[PDB]
């Protein structure tokens, strides 16, 4: 993939959304914004050029599947790549999401190499 690809990271704890930035960083993805809500991330998905977001289940407000779907059904953005964040997985999460479009999830705490995982895995699952 494009190493400028342009990231969207959505996630109501600054702590997690540094994380996760500095974890695109050390793969080199450095093209990377921030949102705090779902409501925030369709507010600057709008502005265009956006290429990939990451996104917490679990947000105030727009939550990660409302997102997720609000997106799927538009449009320019409607195949945007959207990796879900989530604090414990449940199956009937997983398959709400993967239904609703998500391109793939992940279990948080997690590493740098997990994240290069995951992009990977989505990357060559649509072709990028």
């Amino acid at each position: 993939a494009d190493k400028e690809l342009k990231f969207l990271v959505v996630d109501d704890f600054s702590t997690m959304r540094r994380i996760v930035r500095n974890l695109l960083k050390e793969l080199g993805f450095n093209n990377v914004e921030e949102a705090e809500d779902g409501v925030d991330a369709l507010n600057k998905l709008q502005a265009g050029g956006y290429g990939f977001v990451i996104s917490d289940w679990n947000m105030p407000n727009m939550d990660g599947l409302e997102l997720l779907k609000t997106i799927r059904a538009n449009g320019a953005m409607s195949a945007l790549p959207v990796l879900m964040v989530t604090a414990e997985a449940k199956k009937e999460n997983i398959i709400a999401a993967a239904q609703a479009g998500a391109s793939g999830y992940v279990v948080k705490p997690f590493t740098a190499a997990t994240l290069e995982e995951k992009l990977n895995k989505i990357f060559e699952k649509l072709g990028m």
